[PDB]
C-alpha cells in the first residue's frame, strides 16, 4: 500500500560515563560510586557496540523496506550522518555507520569547529535566540502543578526510593542534619528552585540531583556493571520509580513548549529539508539533501524538545528512561501508491533496558522496542495515523520559532 521514500533518525548518543563527579554526589551516600572506563561524558566501548546493533537492525529493516540495497555500500550520499561536536555524539555517529554499513567509511559530519558548541543542537547555547523569561517561568511552574513544592510533594514515593538506593540516612548530608535537629529527606535538605535565564532553564537542589543520579544508575545497568545502585535496585518497579524523577525533570525543562519550540527549531528545519521532496542540493555540513537516510547524533534534550514542539507523546515499555541512550526519534516519508500522496510517520525506536543489560544483538527477529507516535495537532491523517506531508509542514511552520533558525 505504501512505499518508504526517506528516513531521518534523530538519535541520542549511546551509553556514556557520568558527565560530572560532584561533592554533593559523594555526600548523599555513604557508599562509593563505581568508576568508569572512559573520561567524564565520553561514550564507552560498550555504548558504541550497542549503537552498532541499532545500525545493523536499521540496515536490515531498510533493506526489507526496499530503501537500501541488501549488499554493498550505499552510494553517493544515499546515507548521511551528522553529529554534534561532543566526543559521545561523534563516536555514536561512527558506531551507527559501522553497524549500518560496515567497512563503507560513511563520513560523520560535524560543524567546522569542533571545539565550540553547534547551535543545531541547541541555538540558545550560542545565543542565536533567547527565551522569554516570564513566559517560560509561568509555563514550567504550571506544568509542575503550580509550584516546585507541589511537584516534589506528589513524588515523595520516588524520592524515598532514591533515598533507599543511596542509603541516604547514613550519608554525610544526613548525619550532619541529625546533629542539627533537622530531619533527613532529600527534598527538604536540598530545596529546589526554578532558575530561568535568557539562555537556559534549570532546577536546583533535590530535583536536579535526583534526575542526574537516577540516570547514572540506568547507565550503570546498561553498561553491564555488576551491581548498579550498590545492588539495591532489584526489580522493574524500582527502576521505573527511580527514573520517573529523571523523566519528570525532562517533562518540565525540555518538553515544555515555551522551551522546546526554540531549542528544537534548527533540528525542525533540518528534518523538514531532509523529508521534503526537492532537487538534491548540498546544504548544511556539506550534506546533500534530500537523500535516503539521514542519521543525526545528539542528546536526550533533542528528543524531548522535538517531542514537546511537535506534540509527540510517549512512554517506552521496558525502558525506564523516556530519552534513553541510543533512543531514536524516527521520521519517515511514505508514498501511498493508490494516489501517490505523501505521508509522514514518526516513531520512537529504542533498546529496552534488558536489551542493553544483556547486550542483545538486534535483528528483524529480535528487534528493538518501537512506539508508534502521532502528531497531536495533525488534522490530515491517513488510516495508519500518519500525517499528510502538507499537514506535517504546517505543524512544523507553526511550531518553529523563526528567531531561533540558523
Amino acid at each position: 500500500e505504501l512505499k518508504l521514500e526517506s528516513v531521518v533518525i534523530v538519535s541520542r548518543h549511546g551509553v556514556r560515563a557520568p558527565t560530572k563527579a560532584t561533592q554533593l554526589m559523594q555526600d548523599v551516600t555513604p557508599d562509593a560510586w563505581p568508576t568508569w572506563p572512559v573520561k567524564l561524558g565520553w561514550l564507552t566501548p560498550r555504548g558504541g557496540e550497542l549503537i552498532a546493533y541499532l545500525g545493523h537492525y536499521q540496515r536490515q529493516r531498510l533493506v526489507a523496506d526496499g530503501l537500501l540495497a541488501k549488499k554493498g555500500c550505499p552510494q553517493s550520499g544515499q546515507v548521511a550522518i551528522i553529529a554534534d561536536v561532543d566526543e559521545r555524539t561523534r563516536k555514536t555517529g561512527e558506531a551507527f555507520a559501522a553497524g549500518l554499513a560496515p567497512d563503507c567509511a560513511i563520513t560523520v559530519h560535524t560543524q567546522a569547529d569542533t571545539s565550540s558548541p553547534d547551535p543545531l543542537f541547541n541555538p540558545l547555547k550560542t545565543g542565536v535566540c533567547q527565551l522569554d523569561n516570564a513566559n517560560v517561568t509561568d509555563a514550567i511552574l504550571s506544568r509542575a502543578g503550580g509550584s516546585i513544592a507541589d511537584f516534589t510533594g506528589h513524588r515523595q514515593t520516588a524520592f524515598r526510593e532514591l533515598e533507599r538506593v543511596l542509603n541516604f540516612p547514613q550519608s554525610n548530608l544526613c548525619l550532619k542534619r541529625e546533629k542539627q535537629d533537622e530531619s533527613c529527606s532529600l527534598t527538604q535538605a536540598l530545596p529546589s528552585e526554578l532558575k530561568v535565564s535568557a539562555d537556559n532553564v534549570s532546577l536546583t537542589g533535590a530535583v536536579s540531583l535526583a534526575s542526574m543520579l537516577t540516570e547514572i544508575f540506568l547507565l550503570q545497568q546498561a553498561q553491564g556493571m555488576p551491581e548498579p545502585g550498590w545492588g539495591r535496585i532489584t526489580d522493574s518497579h524500582q527502576w521505573n520509580t527511580l527514573l520517573s524523577l529523571h523523566n519528570a525533570q525532562f517533562y518540565l525543562l525540555q518538553r515544555t513548549p515555551e522551551v522546546a519550540r526554540s531549542r528544537a527549531t534548527p533540528l525542525l528545519d533540518l528534518i523538514k529539508t531532509a523529508l521534503t521532496p526537492h532537487p538534491p542540493q548540498k546544504q548544511a555540513y556539506g550534506v546533500t539533501l534530500p537523500t535516503s537516510v539521514l542519521f543525526i547524533a545528539g542528546h536526550a534534550e533533542n528528543l524531548a524538545n522535538l517531542g514537546g514542539a511537535l506534540e509527540l507523546n510517549w512512554t517506552l515499555p521496558g525502558q525506564p528512561d523516556n530519552t534513553p541512550p541510543g533512543g531514536e526519534l524516527v521520521f519517515e516519508r511514505w508514498r501511498r501508491l493508490s494516489d501517490n500522496s505523501q505521508w509522514i510517520q514518526v516513531s520512537l525506536v529504542f533498546q529496552t533496558l534488558q536489551q542493553m543489560r544483556d547486550k542483545t544483538p538486534l535483528s528483524l527477529n529480535t528487534p528493538p522496542g518501537e512506539v508508534k507516535l502521532t502528531l497531536a495537532g495533525c488534522e490530515e491523517r491517513n488510516a495508519q495515523g500518519m500525517c499528510s506531508l502538507a499537514g506535517f509542514t504546517q505543524i512544523v511552520n507553526e511550531a518553529r520559532i523563526p528567531a531561533c533558525s540558523l
